[PDB]
């Protein structure tokens, strides 16, 4: 018995036929890419006001520290499956310093797109399916994966004239890291502005661009924290609520249902395959 994957995490959700997932102000804690196994689905981004049709050759990229508002509805007469690959921070910082040379046009890209669509060529279909096939690959050295992912993200960015992988100087990254370092603390806007030794304009623009008040942002971060806790194997709802910084199981359940459109136990089952 050896270790689990330190660069990625792979998560699992069963989309029953014609069902609709609705995400309202969900905080993306790490760079994510997801795709469906078969059939097709209607993906409605309520941020950029755009509806797409995604197939098994599509991948959706979700930018770290974004606040997503979108829906996913199966269009096929089949029970389809959504696989979510999360790329952890160490791997992302490896990617940031991997591409040889200066990309002269990247200095002119914009950061305004948080949800990017890429219709895969056969090579990328292969590589991604092999990454998520098992819990190890080992046929795939992490250096091969660094090269692959740096190239893939560059391709997507060029497709959209936008920055996917930001630097770590980003103000939203600082806010998120600070909140997550003490998730149970009763943070207030002034505390974060003071500890981040940054004025309230620089920081409040991060809230306005994502369309969230401060309390909404704290709640979204805590919901994503609770989901990460459920990833780690913690399954007691009371512990999940308290460790994520919520005052009560009832308030945590209310916020979780408002954000993910399912109760914490329902998400638990969709992730676990194990009902009570
Ligand atoms: C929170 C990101 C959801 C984007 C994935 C598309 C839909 C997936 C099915 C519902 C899963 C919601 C929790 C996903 C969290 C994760 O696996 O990283």
């Amino acid at each position: 018995m050896r270790e689990n994957n330190t660069s990625f995490l792979v998560n699992v959700y069963d989309l029953k036929k014609f069902d609709t997932y609705a995400f309202n102000k969900v905080f993306i804690d790490d760079y994510k890419i997801f795709w469906i196994n078969k059939g097709s689905a209607k993906l409605v981004d309520k941020n950029c006001l755009v509806s797409y049709t995604i197939t098994a050759s599509s991948v959706v990229l979700l930018k770290k520290n974004s606040i997503q508002r979108f829906s996913l509805m199966s269009l096929s007469d089949e029970s389809i499956s959504v696989c979510v690959l999360t790329i952890k921070n160490k791997f992302v910082n490896s990617l940031r310093h991997y591409l040889q040379g200066d990309l002269m046009i990247r200095n002119l890209y914009n950061e305004k797109k948080d949800l990017l669509l890429w219709n895969c060529e056969l090579n990328d279909i292969s590589v991604l399916g092999e990454i998520v096939s098992t819990y190890d690959q080992t046929q795939y050295s992490e250096d091969f994966l660094k090269i692959f992912f740096s190239g893939f993200f560059s391709k997507v960015e060029k497709k959209y004239n936008s920055i996917f992988i930001t630097d770590d100087l980003d103000a939203m990254e600082k806010i998120s890291c600070l909140v997550k370092s003490d998730i149970t603390r009763n943070w207030r806007w002034a505390d974060i502005c003071g500890e981040l030794r940054t004025n309230r304009m620089i920081l409040k623009k991060e809230l306005e661009s994502r369309g969230v008040k401060f309390r909404e942002l704290i709640n979204s971060i805590r919901i994503s924290y609770s989901i990460s806790l459920m990833a780690t194997g913690e399954f007691k709802i009371k512990q999940i609520a308290y460790q994520s910084g919520f005052a009560s199981v009832s308030y945590f359940s209310t916020v979780f249902k408002s954000t993910m459109n399912v109760a914490p136990s329902e998400y638990l089952f969709m992730l676990t395959g194990v009902a009570e």
